């Protein structure tokens, strides 16, 4: 019995100027 | 008995000037 | 037994020149 | 007696192979 | 009585090979 | 009684080679 | 008595998820 | 008498995900 | 007499996740 949890989170707020920003997110399991 | 679970957010409010930004989420589960 | 949940999410509001944004979504699943 | 100028140039001359080349001009006023 | 002036200037001459390359102009003005 | 100038150059010139160079020219005012 | 020869391969095989992907050749010659 | 030879390889085998990846090749040759 | 020879070779195998890889080659010969 095995259980795998992967959460990610980013948050952006009231903000201006962000030009070619990057918001990247990854996430692997594997068994 | 496997339970795999992958959660990803990204929340963006209340921006301007953003131009060419990356939001990208990757998320990949083997068994 | 083997139960696998991705979940994605991007969420922008309130917003103004983005211009050539990405918002790219990826997943996979094997078994 | 508020008064705002923006003024933007790109000037290109005698070239070759500036294939997928950006020329991204911008410009925002507020009151 | 507010004055505000922006000026940007980019200029290229005799080039070769600048694929992909990026000229970004941003001006912002608020009162 | 306010005076606000910016004023940005880029001069290139008899260049080759530059692929993904990045020019940009931020400029922002605010009162 | 010049001889100017230029040659480029790219090769791809078994291959999956490569959106976007750029595969530029660019090949030049004077005399 | 002038001999110039150029030659470029890129192999890419048994890959998954490469969103947005840049195979670049460039030649140049002058006399 | 002159004799100029260039070579490059980029070989990748078995891969998995290079999201926006960069594989550039560049040459270059004069005389």
């Amino acid at each position: 019995q095995l259980h795998q949890q992967q959460h990610q989170q980013q948050h952006q707020q009231h903000q201006q100027h962000q030009q070619q920003q990057q918001l990247h997110q990854h996430q692997q399991q594997l068994s």
